């Protein structure tokens, strides 16, 4: 198999460790690191490369991402450049992706995936336990969107649609490299694209569970995620009129109980997030609210004077979602900030009226949210 780690600003030690793990694995026949730019990490890898290759019998290659798409040049270009290398410069039967910044990586990751592929699945997705205030894009944007737009489909049932850890059969990779909507998505929307398209094409999917969780880079306040938020919402938006094919087999490994350290983690700085809600206002944003339902309009307007979020419950979010699908303009600075504030109030609502009632309570809620969304959408 080919194992790929795409990287941007990672520390060298962290990535080289993971490369060492993959290179040591009996089933891995090459590893490719795909860099955003040539930096300290890129060079570090390049010189450790031929030395790891002889100690293991596995070639390791570094390469720059190239401009294959047309949105922000970001992770998409990275993964697609990797697709091209896999498909055009090698004859390997399978391709693995794993985020570069993982600190809990081990060979069972690889093993579990390969075995599932042996079992016959076209695509294998690693999923993990996550803290109840993490994954807020995943739930509030990606899964919610898939549920509101494609209720009868397998799409909202994917556990981790933004997740970067996965394995594909060659033909699946080829199919994806050849799909214009996929190639286009050079920014953060790549994972959403791979998820959507593999499902839509009737690829057979297995989601295997990694109990240890994903130890990666940590994040402080909510606006760390702002670009990602817009790009991820954009991705859904652009798919909104697509149609989905007959589904294949979709099965998911049963999840273990959550590590205590994970159930006990807090995803963001509440104070700072409340502060941020009252910032970066413009008259244009205030006028743009006129597009929204009264409680959302009035809700968000209050945020100019003081933080408000009780209004942003599950129904209000769905209504807000429909307006955004219709009027949101990627590239528009005001729409971008409005989406951010708006998502922000949803997260806070969820944090105080759900996450605070406890981990299990939150998880049960989130799944029931999707359920209710799926059911509402299929009546209209
Ligand atoms: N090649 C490439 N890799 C990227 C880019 N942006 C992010 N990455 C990598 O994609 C993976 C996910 O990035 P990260 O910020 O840690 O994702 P997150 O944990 O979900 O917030 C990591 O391996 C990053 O190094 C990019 O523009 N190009
Ligand atoms: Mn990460």
């Amino acid at each position: 198999s080919l194992v790929v780690f795409p990287f941007k600003h990672e520390h060298p030690e962290v990535l080289l460790h993971n490369v060492r793990v993959a290179a040591a694995h009996p089933r891995v026949h090459e590893v490719l690191c795909i860099g955003y730019e040539r930096d300290q990490t890129y060079e570090a890898v390049e010189r450790a490369a031929p030395e790891i290759s002889r100690a293991t019998g596995t070639p390791v290659s570094v390469r720059l991402q190239e401009r294959l798409g047309t949105l922000r040049p970001g992770k998409g270009d990275g993964m697609n450049t990797a697709l091209r290398y896999f498909l055009e410069e090698t004859q390997w039967e399978r391709i693995h992706f794993y985020d570069a910044d993982i600190t809990s990586f081990g060979p069972d990751w690889i093993t579990k995936a390969e075995e599932a592929a042996d079992f016959g699945y076209g695509l294998v997705r690693h999923y993990f336990p996550r803290a109840s205030t993490d994954a807020m894009i995943t739930w509030m944007i990606t899964r919610t969107g898939f549920a509101l737009l494609w209720p009868h489909t397998e799409l909202s049932w994917i556990e981790q649609p933004l997740g970067g850890e996965l394995l594909m059969r060659r033909e699946v990779a080829a199919m994806l490299y050849e799909d214009e909507r996929v190639r286009r998505r050079s920014d953060w929307g790549i994972d959403t694209l791979y998820t959507f398209v593999t499902v839509a094409a009737g690829v057979s999917i297995y989601e295997c569970y990694i109990p240890e969780g994903k130890a990666h880079r940590l994040y402080g306040g909510l606006d760390d995620l702002r670009t990602m938020l817009v790009e991820c919402f954009a991705a859904i938006q652009s798919l909104q009129h697509e149609v989905v094919g007959q589904p294949a087999i979709h099965r998911q490994e049963h999840p273990h109980r959550v590590p205590v350290h994970i159930a006990e983690r807090v995803g963001y700085d509440v104070e700072a997030t409340l502060h941020r809600l009252m910032q970066h206002w413009t008259p244009r944003q205030v006028e743009l609210l006129e597009l929204f339902t009264t409680p959302v309009r009035e809700g968000l307007r209050t945020c100019q004077r003081r933080p408000a979020f009780n209004f942003m419950d599950e129904m209000a979010w769905a209504a807000t979602y429909h307006v955004l699908l219709e009027h949101f303009q990627p590239g528009d600075p005001d729409w971008e900030e409005l989406l951010f504030k708006l998502w922000t109030t949803r997260v806070l609502n969820y944090t105080m009226t759900v996450a605070l009632r406890g981990y299990d309570y939150a998880q049960q809620y989130l799944y029931r949210m999707l359920g209710r969304y799926r059911y509402q959408a299929a009546l209209e």
